[PDB]
């Protein structure tokens, strides 16, 4: 599961799929048999994913909690982990359908593992072996969030008008492309909504504050117009909006709340961007309660924009030990996403926990002065930002696990100096307070 051998993989799949474009189909019975073989050995539920997907039984692979509202344990999971554990397998799953000349079930494995591989930046490797599918066999049908994933690496390679022929031809022909069936007609609108969430963060890059949030919210219009609406896609949106709130002007936020088209109830119940975004972060975090690290972001930005408007000229002096008491709260849930002493991986991971750790000595040092403890974690602080930096720049797998646990035991290590205590819940699985209710009702009035 590291981003050079999965990309190279992915390589040697295309170099496969050129291969096989020079020479005749004859596929020997050894193929078929490995194909059989290695796809017999995955996991049952990965087979089930690659059937289902196969049969285009949905445009996006789904999450088990994201459109279940009574969850229960066997829907608090995410698919990062049994993908993650099956990632080498599934990638020899997928050449052997490729040698087999099963270009479907292929591109199944491709849709199937295209999520993880954005985590792991490797998104246009991937897309190489879909266009050699393609190629091959121009009617396999490719999944739509394949489709958009190429729009996303456009987007973030500064290609904007690229990437909006592609989202603007998902959303004006009803989410259309290629040889792709949709079951209903609801799915159309939500490769809709999702390309019109794209849209939003496009203007957000382009700086158009006021239009990327009047997107961002028709992007949760579309999510919550679903037979079961996207907990996952709202969480999403409500971070976007929560960012370009904070980059709004002040006269931006009132342009856009005095907007009555707008049924935002943070719209009218704040009057302060930044108390606005801290709001849509709660409900961001609530709504992805058992994926800890978008919980983790959520909280983040949260305790960001709790801690600018505590020492803002617009706090009133009773609010603002409230205010710097909610910041230290966020943080706090922040810092016990991760709990006893399991791995973390990714740099964006990392980077969130050592700034949840910065966020919190803050608070501290808002409450009570340069104490000893404020300069204790500030060192613990500063040292975990340099094996951060140091592990963000490093190229070698072991150092990067090493300095990814050391981070880790200094971050637990200011969790101690700092007394952060577990918070209850009746549900041990969620990763947020009970306070941080999962309400859909009460994001409209
Ligand atoms: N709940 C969340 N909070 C914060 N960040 C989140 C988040 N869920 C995802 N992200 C970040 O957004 C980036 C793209 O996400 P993806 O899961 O890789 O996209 P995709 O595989 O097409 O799945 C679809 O995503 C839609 C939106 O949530 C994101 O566009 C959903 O509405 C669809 O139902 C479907 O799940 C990535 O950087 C991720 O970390």
């Amino acid at each position: 599961n590291n981003q050079k051998v999965v990309a190279v993989l992915l390589q040697e799949c295309k170099q496969v799929l050129d291969q096989l474009l020079l020479e005749a189909p004859d596929v020997s019975e050894e193929d078929k048999s490995e194909d059989q073989r290695c796809r017999a050995l995955l996991p049952s539920e990965l087979r089930t994913l690659i059937q289902e997907a196969k049969e285009m039984k949905w445009p996006f692979v789904p999450e088990k909690w994201q459109y279940k509202q009574a969850v229960g344990p066997e829907d608090k999971t995410n698919l990062k982990d049994v993908i993650g554990a099956g990632l080498q397998q599934l990638l020899a799953s997928l050449r052997a359908s490729i040698l087999a000349r099963d270009c479907a079930a292929a591109a199944a494995i491709v849709f199937l593992v295209d999520r993880f591989l954005y985590g792991l930046d490797v998104s246009g490797k991937l897309l190489q072996v879909a266009k050699g599918l393609h190629k091959l066999q121009p009617a396999t049908p490719i999944a739509p969030q394949v489709v958009i994933r190429q729009a996303r690496i456009s987007v973030n390679s500064g290609k904007l008008l690229k990437a909006e022929y592609i989202l603007s031809s998902l959303i004006s022909n009803n989410g259309a492309t290629g040889t792709w069936l949709y079951r209903n007609e609801s799915d159309k609108v939500l490769v809709q909504s999702v390309c019109i969430q794209i849209r939003g963060q496009i203007l957000q890059k382009l700086g158009m504050w006021y239009e990327a949030a009047e997107l961002i919210w028709a992007s949760i219009v579309g999510y919550l117009a679903l037979p079961q609406p996207d907990k996952k896609g709202l969480s999403t949106s409500l971070g976007i909006l929560a960012d370009i709130f904070v980059s709004m002007s002040k006269n931006d936020y009132e342009k856009f709340k005095n907007n009555p088209q707008i049924n935002l109830s943070l719209l009218k119940e704040f009057d302060h961007h930044l108390l606005s975004a801290a709001e849509a972060c709660k409900l961001a975090a609530a709504f992805s309660a058992y994926t800890p690290l978008f919980v983790l972001t959520a909280v983040n930005i949260r305790g960001t924009c709790l801690l600018s408007y505590s020492s803002s000229n617009d706090c009133p002096p009773e609010l603002k030990n409230l205010h710097l008491c909610e910041a230290k709260e966020a943080f706090e849930i922040g810092l016990l996403t991760k709990r006893d002493d399991e791995p973390v991986t990714g740099k964006q991971e990392l980077h969130s926990f050592v700034k949840a750790a910065f966020g919190l000595t803050t608070v501290h040092r808002r409450l009570h002065g340069e104490t000893g403890t404020v300069h204790a974690a500030s060192q613990l602080c500063k040292e975990a930002m340099g094996k951060l930096y140091n592990f963000s720049t490093s190229s070698r797998s072991q150092d990067r696990e090493a300095l990814s646990q050391e981070v880790m035991s200094v971050i637990a290590q200011v969790k101690e100096h700092l007394q952060v205590q577990s918070f209850s819940n009746v549900d041990d699985r969620s990763y947020v307070p009970e306070s941080f209710e999962c309400r859909l009702d009460k994001l409209i009035l």
